[PDB]
């Protein structure tokens, strides 16, 4: 359960192999070598207490070592590695990453949209449970506080005011007065700041009680009540209830899809289902309303490309911006659209 | 390089399950047993790759694949097999000519998009690395520490003040900031008097050429850059009784000496105050949030200067840092 390495970009394999194998020796480790007509040689040691290590040395002047732990035995590792680094100054860059933990109980690792292996500073894990819809996980960072992941995606922390400043606008709206659809947006952030302003009505459509249930409990930075003087929580898919609304001809000043990035659906094409989304939002919007959303990583050149591909496809021209922001916990630039409908001849 | 990837499955019969993937790429399998501490099974392969499969008794099985798509269809291969509780990272680069990987002030292992070495040379200082990033633009790392990238104006407007403050018609020290941008900003707010003193020729030659988000010249009509250790030149400003409306320290984290880490700061902070006008203020910036007993020792040492001072303290998300960072801001107590 702990893997430590430790690289060196140095550039003799059989010098290195044999001047390093004491190391391993004298902590009582048997050694096994292959070698390879030069592509180097690979040592493996085993300990009696379960622990292992790889030395792979390879014919350019790169040696990896690798070890991994039953994981005392932390510290006999730690000495390993520190022994290793002085020999290898004594036969002679060096690179040593924090040690990943391994099948955890405490999962720090969660990667970012783009693929990047990114560490999270996790003290705790607060609720992880599986609803009919998704697994939902809450996880205390020490910097970040507590931190909602859905579907193994890092949806909000309760350091992140910024993701919802953005998209509710940026400041530069004033919701005093207005009515507002939010889809999704089940840790309550949006509405919560929204009620502040006192708005005439602020309709929220979450799918998952247990979203709500679990960021009543663990987001705390109203909501005892899903039903207030100026507010009201649905719990339902947000496609019925986009489709009630434009067949009673509701429209709103405001419409922010807080949706997860591929947003659930019940029913037994990823762009056609955003559009969908698009489309139905436009119909309940006002002519001089506004719609927001997070859009992706900056990154993701592609994907946000075939996006704003969809907003061309909509029943009405519309119009957009977008600007990028930082998001503490998300350990990457993010992309916020605001959409709204061409003036209409 | 060698790319090192790894698959988790959180749960002999397993063992002889997933053996065959790697009979069928024509490996080389050795086995290892313990009598209560499970299997390992190392797989080799003719063009230098090599697998481990360690299987703990109780639930874990690891895996393991080096290589200088083959490697990406065996772990395909041993997911669809056990299937017959998982983490698949994304594998880690090791040796790499383009190294993504610098660690946070509190130790975790991050990976940037790094995408170009711009820069890299040895100065008779430090080492100076300038990284391209696809989002953050090109970053100056020093002695191996991310100080700032072309996207992180919200250091350089923290350490500042955080827009709070009116710098026309003041005078100003910065203490470091070779990358230009303190300077480059407060110019801009048209100031009586910006000096920088920044140790670090090819710090300022490096940033000039690729820190782009002036300095054609290192002088102008309310502005000149010193290439000096600023010790020195605290102490005979000092000496002088010479005084600014603002001092900001923009140094590296640990500063450089030519020649009780917290000794070294606390003199660098007296030196400050020292030539700070009694209505000034001084900036700088702290230390990750995390490190709590680093920010306590370091606040320990505001108390032990010539003259008493107070202190606030703004908490800061600089994009390319990866973690939220602490900015201080210091001034005299009156009287
Ligand atoms: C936390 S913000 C993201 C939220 O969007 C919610 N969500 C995803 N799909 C839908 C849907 N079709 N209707 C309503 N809410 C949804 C998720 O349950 C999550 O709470
Ligand atoms: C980029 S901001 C950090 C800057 O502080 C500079 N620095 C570090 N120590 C000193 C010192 N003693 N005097 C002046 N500048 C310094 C470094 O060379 C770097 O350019």
């Amino acid at each position: 359960s702990r893997h430590s390495t430790l690289d060196f970009m140095l550039g003799d394999g059989e010098t290195i192999l044999k001047g390093l194998q004491s190391i391993f020796q004298e902590q009582g480790m048997a050694e096994s070598v292959h070698t390879w007509q030069d592509h180097g040689y690979l040592a493996t040691y085993t300990n009696k207490n379960g622990s292992f290590a790889n030395l792979r040395i390879y014919p350019h002047g790169l040696v990896l070592l690798d070890l991994q732990s039953y994981d005392q035995g932390k510290e006999e590792i730690d000495s390993i590695l520190n022994k290793v680094e002085e020999r290898m100054k004594e036969l002679s860059r060096v690179k040593r990453l924090p040690p990943i933990v391994r099948g955890g109980a405490i999962d720090r690792y969660w990667p970012t949209a783009d693929g990047r292996l990114v560490e999270y500073d996790i003290d705790e894990v607060v609720y992880d449970e599986d609803s009919p819809y998704q697994n939902i996980k809450i996880l205390h960072s020490k910097q970040f506080g507590n931190i909602l992941i859905l579907s193994g995606d890092v949806n909000l922390a309760e350091s992140d005011l910024a993701y919802t400043r953005a998209i509710m606008g940026s400041g530069k709206e004033d919701y005093t007065g207005k009515d507002v659809l939010i889809l999704g947006g089940g840790d309550g952030g949006i509405l919560c700041e929204i009620v502040k302003l006192k708005p005439k009505m602020v309709t929220m459509v979450e799918i998952d009680q247990m979203v709500i249930d679990g960021c009543k409990k663990y987001m705390r930075k109203v909501l005892d009540n899903l039903k207030g003087d100026c507010y009201q929580v649905l719990i339902e898919d947000c496609i019925p209830v986009l489709k009630r609304y434009a067949k009673e001809g509701r429209e709103f000043d405001y419409v922010i899809n807080d949706l997860t990035a591929v947003p659930i659906s019940t029913s037994p094409s990823t762009w056609e289902f955003l559009r969908l989304i698009l489309d139905l939002s436009m119909k309940v919007l006002k002519q001089d309303g506004k719609y927001f959303t997070q859009g992706n990583c900056v990154n993701l050149t592609e994907a946000l490309s075939l996006y704003e591909e969809q907003l061309g496809r909509l029943y009405c021209p519309v119009e957009f911006s977008k600007e990028i922001v930082c998001v503490p916990s998300y350990l990457e630039l993010w992309v916020f659209y605001t959409v709204w409908k061409k003036a209409k001849p």
